[PDB]
């Protein structure tokens, strides 16, 4: 599913991401924009053999099981395929664990490089939330 901008903002808010670990909703929408262009079915293969899945491009080395990432973990206790669903619950619940890991949203390199320190509230402007 490709979410609209305000549609994803509302879904993220409904699932409790607004201000989660102190990160305002615009931070989460901005991260999703540059990770996946709001497409739940986005995937990306990394040089080390791991794969990133879903709207927030969550990686199989630590967070989900795809059966093809040797030596990896599954800390969100989900198949990586669950991160591709039209229902964002699995991506949100796993992102909450990731952002609590110690480095906040810096875990998403694209957030650090493209969202951090910017006017992220622009990503939710105009939305009925
Ligand atoms: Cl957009
Ligand atoms: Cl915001
Ligand atoms: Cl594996
Ligand atoms: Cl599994
Ligand atoms: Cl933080
Ligand atoms: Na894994």
């Amino acid at each position: 599913k490709v979410f609209g901008r305000c549609e994803l903002a509302a879904a993220m808010k409904r699932h409790g991401l607004d201000n989660y670990r102190g990160y305002s909703l615009g931070n989460w929408v901005c991260a999703a924009k540059f990770e996946s262009n709001f497409n739940t079915q986005a995937t990306n293969r990394n040089t080390d053999g791991s794969t990133d899945y879903g709207i927030l491009q969550i990686n199989s080395r630590w967070w989900c099981n795809d059966g093809r990432t040797p030596g990896s973990r599954n800390l969100c206790n989900i198949p990586c395929s669950a991160l591709l669903s039209s229902d964002i619950t699995a991506s949100v619940n796993c992102a909450k664990k990731i952002v609590s890991d110690g480095n906040g949203m810096n875990a998403w390199v694209a957030w650090r490089n493209r969202c951090k320190g910017t006017d992220v509230q622009a990503w939710i402007r105009g939305c009925r939330l």
